[PDB]
């Protein structure tokens, strides 16, 4: 349980959404990052892969500010303090708006993984992962947007995968986390994206999976292919 308090971009802080204060107003401010109803800090888990719940959390609606970064800059994602027993991978998306995200539909948005990491050590069970790294980084994830991305603006999708209980059907939980961006001094390129409802099924074998056994396998991390 946790969620992301800001993010810096091109070395600007922005304030994320608030989840434990801004779904208790009429009119919460302004920001960056959608709006969710997670209150409880928590997660979508397997029964939610596809409900728009998935896309950018519980009940999500459109932030109505948007951040600019540089194209191969790198974005760090200010996460609350994260359980470490809430191993899990880190994986960031975009998926372009083609027009402002403020009023992007997101049901329309498809996204491209543009980051991710998974298992970095599981020699002894459960091991260290992408999000025990996040942690001893002073709780901040950090994702180099690719210098080759077309100028745009985008929904940037960034996620934990919790794995403590994802032995069990439904298990894994999802803490999805959206911010709407401007990606300037950009290349042409631009992947081929995935509807947020088509991201995950919940037997996936990165999904799927238990941390607590022997990790010889590795870990396959979960979702449409990473974009080179
Ligand atoms: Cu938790
Ligand atoms: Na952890």
């Amino acid at each position: 349980h946790g969620f992301v308090s800001g993010i810096v971009a091109d070395g600007k802080y922005y304030g994320g959404y608030l989840v434990n204060q801004y779904p208790y107003m009429s009119n919460p401010p302004d920001t960056i990052a959608w709006s969710t109803t997670a209150t409880d800090l928590g997660f979508v888990d397997g029964t939610g892969y596809q409900s728009p719940d998935i896309i950018c959390h519980r009940d999500a609606k459109n932030g109505k500010l948007t951040a600019t970064v540089a194209a191969g800059s790198q974005i760090e994602f200010q996460w609350t303090t994260w359980p470490e027993s809430h191993h899990g991978p880190l994986i960031t998306y975009l998926a372009p708006c083609n027009g402002d995200c403020a009023t992007v539909d997101k049901t329309t948005l498809k996204f491209v993984k543009i980051a991710a990491q998974g298992l970095i050590d599981g020699s002894n069970p459960p091991g260290v992962w992408a999000d025990d790294e996040m942690i001893a980084n002073n709780n901040t994830a950090t994702v180099t947007i690719p210098a080759s991305y077309a100028p745009g603006n985008y929904v940037l999708r960034h996620e934990i995968i919790a794995l403590h209980s994802a032995g069990n059907l439904n298990g894994a939980q999802n803490y999805p986390q959206c911010f709407n961006i401007q990606i300037t001094g950009g290349g042409s390129a631009q992947g081929s994206g995935t509807a947020g409802t088509s991201l995950y099924k919940n037997t996936d074998p990165g999904i799927k999976f238990d941390i607590y056994s022997d990790l010889s396998g590795g870990y396959p991390i979960p979702g449409p292919a990473l974009f080179n």
